[PDB]
């Protein structure tokens, strides 16, 4: 009934950015609690567009070897509101599935991807150790902030 580790997480409140621009996009709050050793912080919130996710399965597949990395959602023919809805679904289920995944779950560039605030290339260079903190201190700092 009762797991020693739990990790839960939940894809929600998708908003428009720069609406009406050149560089409106959609993103997502990404909302996680655990009680897992593989995390630094017990809670997160942090926002996250599809390119993102994009790119973080690319790079997880990158170092994964022979765990599968689960696929995210990709024609559509209902409204943009169904369409954001059914990709957030999709989101929320890769996510879960990610999370699942011990060797995945290895990884710091999800842990960047979901408990920092940091760019793609700021997590690149992060991990590269090309940045002024340790990933720990970007998941740390975030946390101690108040930007969630
Ligand atoms: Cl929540
Ligand atoms: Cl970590
Ligand atoms: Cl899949
Ligand atoms: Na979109
Ligand atoms: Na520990
Ligand atoms: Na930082
Ligand atoms: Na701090």
């Amino acid at each position: 009934q009762e797991q020693e580790e739990v990790i839960t997480v939940r894809v929600q409140d998708p908003r428009v950015q720069n609406e009406g621009s050149w560089n409106s996009y959609v993103d997502y709050k990404i909302f996680l609690h655990t009680n897992s050793k593989a995390f630094t912080a017990k809670t997160s919130c942090v926002r996250r567009r599809y390119r993102e996710f994009v790119w973080l399965r690319k790079q997880l597949q990158r170092n994964a070897g022979l765990v599968p990395v689960p696929e995210l959602p990709g024609t559509f023919f209902g409204t943009s509101d169904e369409f954001i809805e059914k990709r957030r679904q999709g989101l929320q289920h890769f996510l879960e599935k990610v999370l699942q995944s011990v060797v995945l779950l290895s990884d710091s560039q999800l842990h960047l991807f979901l408990q920092s605030q940091l760019s793609v290339p700021e997590i690149e260079a992060c991990v590269q150790g090309r940045s002024t903190m340790t990933v720990s201190d970007a998941i740390l700092r975030y946390a101690m902030s108040n930007c969630g």
